[PDB]
Order: structure tokens, then sequence, then C-alpha cells
């Protein structure tokens, strides 16, 4: 019932169409759609906090965290609201994208409209990594494509 | 107090980055700054409904109005929200923007958040036109770059 999309880009050309459904305000998002051009194996996928571009998928700023907690995995309760694990490219470099997350929203202060959408270089050790930087950004290394999050019809 | 930014991009050279600023919720929105890129004279320039660059800028729909109202200048009474008029490029094809306007909020119903800005390859005829296609898109011709509104810093 809410409907709101995501087009990432960056140099490769990394780049894929991300979509997110929310049926109701209480209820579950369902994030779903492709990513062409990564390296085989895991790629860290988060919300970041500003729709800010203008720079590349440096502008986004850190993990999308309104509830001022540590990084970790979707499954967590000790999780940013950012945090959406990982997306696995095959060996063609194609990631098909399914998830379902309770802690995003499309409506609210967990809300991610007018957010970043950032696929990273390297795996998402969700928080499980064993140093400063594992529960900050899961050492997911650089941000190979990004976008800012939108309604859609 | 609240800040957001939107990185206009196409399939031509037309690129800028645009600037929204509103100190609080009943207050207007000062709109700054930098399109390049562009064809001398006027270009319009408007928020669309759709967050949406699926295929390009075509995806973002018309122009944001949810109010039903005619498509009109930004200072008309009737006029859509996203309607924000013209934009002016010099002989160098830079448009240095600075707009304040009442309708856009970056809160409540006339949020642009999550939306498209588009820059156009004609002028905006403002609803002045004389003929029905005036009272919809003003005349305002193809979208030559375009992103979607993004929560800044
Ligand atoms: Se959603 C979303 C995304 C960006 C900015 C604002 C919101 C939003 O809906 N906020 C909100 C609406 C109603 C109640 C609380 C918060
Ligand atoms: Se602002 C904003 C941006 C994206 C989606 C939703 C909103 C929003 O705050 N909606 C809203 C809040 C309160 C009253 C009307 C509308
Ligand atoms: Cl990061
Ligand atoms: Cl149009
Ligand atoms: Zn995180
Ligand atoms: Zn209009």
């Amino acid at each position: 019932a809410t409907k709101v999309v995501c087009v990432l880009k960056g140099d490769g050309p990394v780049q894929g169409i991300i979509n997110f459904e929310q049926k109701e305000s209480n209820g579950p998002v369902k994030v779903w759609g492709s990513i062409k051009g990564l390296t085989e194996g895991l790629h860290g996928f988060h919300v970041h906090e500003f729709g800010d571009n203008t720079a590349g998928c440096t502008s986004a700023g850190p993990h999308f965290n309104p509830l001022s907690r540590k990084h970790g995995g979707p499954k967590d309760e000790e999780r940013h609201v950012g945090d959406l694990g990982n997306v696995t490219a095959d060996k063609d470099g194609v990631a098909d994208v399914s998830i379902e997350d309770s802690v995003i929203s499309l409506s609210g202060d967990h809300c991610i409209i007018g957010r970043t959408l950032v696929v990273h270089e390297k795996a998402d050790d969700l928080g499980k990594g064993g140093n400063e930087e594992s529960t900050k950004t899961g050492n997911a290394g650089s941000r190979l494509a990004c976008g800012v999050i939108g309604i859609a019809q």
C-alpha cells in the first residue's frame, strides 16, 4: 500500500533497481529487485542517513541510525535501522534481492524515504568482525553504487 | 532547520545541484543552487510526483499536485504544489537558482522529500500559453535532468 523505489548507480557500471513495499505502517517492508555489475559474493547493503548524492555516494553519510544503536545484521535487535545486511552476486555479477524487514518503514521515524541506499565493495560482517569498525560500518568497504529512495506510484 | 538537496542528472550535458532549506514548518522554503549545461533562456522547473528514476526522468510522472489544481506559476494561487516556474540559463548555459516558495514544504501534505525535481527543455508558460496543455504541463517540453529530493545534513 506504500511503494518506494531506488535506482542504484555507480562505476562499473554497478547498477540496480530496488523496490520497497509496505502493506500497513505497522507491518514489514518487502524489498526486491536486482543489481548487476558486482563481483561474486557478499556486498553490504545499507540505508545511509542522507539522501545527498551531490558528491556521489560519500555525501550519504553514515548508516541510518535514528535510534542510536550499534551496527548489526538485519536479524539482530542491536542494529541500525539502515542495516539490511548483504546482497549476494552470482558469477555473472548479478544480485537478485529479496528481503523482508520489520525495522525499516515507509512511514514514521523509521522511514527511509529521502535517504540513500548503498551497495558496498565487500561483505558486511554484521557487527561480528571483532574490531571497532565492525560495530559502526560492518567493514563493508567502499560504496559501489547508491541512489536516493523515492516515492513510487 | 530542515535541509534537503537534489542532484539533477539526465541523458545529456545538463547537471545541477539544488538545495532547499526551511527554517520553520510554517515558513517559506529557500531554494538555491546551480544547473549547468542548459541552453540560454528559460527552462521549466518542477517537482514531479514520483521519486522514481527507473527509466530516467519520464518515470517521475506528472507535476506534484496533491490539491488537484491546474498548472500555474509559483506566484499564482492556481498552481500545482510542484510549480516552481522557470530557471534562467545565461550565455554560458548556467542557471543560478534563487527561489523562495511558500507552497512547497519539507514537511506535511506539501512535503517534497522523495519526489523528483525536473528541469525542462523549454520555458514553462506558467499556464498562460493559450492551449489545454498549458494548464497541465505549461508546455515545457522534454525532461533534461532530474533527481530525487533527499534529506541533507
Ligand atoms: Se516517511 C517520511 C520520510 C521523510 C520525511 C518524513 C516522513 C514522515 O512521514 N514523517 C512522519 C509522518 C507522520 C508521522 C510521523 C512522521
Ligand atoms: Se515530509 C514527507 C516525505 C515523504 C513521505 C512522507 C512525508 C510526510 O511527512 N508525510 C506527512 C506527514 C504528516 C502530515 C502529512 C504528510
Ligand atoms: Cl559505510
Ligand atoms: Cl512535464
Ligand atoms: Zn549499520
Ligand atoms: Zn504544474
